[PDB]
């Protein structure tokens, strides 16, 4: 249960590669775009441990979110090249996967993001930030979905 969360920031991850998500679950690491890496680094560092950064993962075109992971370190920008599905993916940070489970978009699309033109949360791009009150609604639904 994620209702205890008073602080904390939540981002959507949209992957072109399901293989990269499988690698991320296996080794508890992730990376993002050049902009996404800077956005997440800033958010993690500004938290100063006062609350979590959660990542809500979804494979482009799958019609479902596939789980949730907590960001667990700052971004190292200079790391081994070519570990992901494509060479463009640079950098690395630790994550801890909290839920690994498929949740259909139909369960989530009523939740709209006031910072993204009131678009459904299921129509977000990679690294879209989610307002906390809408993030808690998404997390409650992922956690109790069966
Ligand atoms: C890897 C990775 N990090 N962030 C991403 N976003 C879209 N596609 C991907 N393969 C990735
Ligand atoms: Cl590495």
């Amino acid at each position: 249960y994620f209702q205890h969360m008073k602080h904390g920031r939540v981002f959507i991850i949209k992957s072109y590669s399901e293989d990269d998500i499988h690698r991320s679950i296996k080794y508890n690491i992730w990376c993002s775009t050049e902009h996404g890496n800077k956005r997440l680094d800033a958010a993690y560092r500004s938290m100063n441990g006062k609350g979590p950064v959660y990542l809500l993962f979804s494979v482009n075109g799958s019609g479902h979110f596939c789980g949730v992971a907590e960001m667990k370190s700052a971004v190292d920008y200079n790391t081994c090249a070519g570990v992901w599905s494509q060479d463009k993916w640079k950098g690395r940070f630790d994550v801890r996967w909290i839920f690994v489970k498929d949740v259909p978009n139909s369960q989530l699309r009523h939740i709209r993001l006031e910072n993204n033109e009131n678009k459904p949360v299921t129509n977000s791009r990679d690294t879209q930030e989610v307002p906390l009150e809408k993030a808690k609604q998404v997390l409650k639904i992922i956690a109790s979905y069966k």
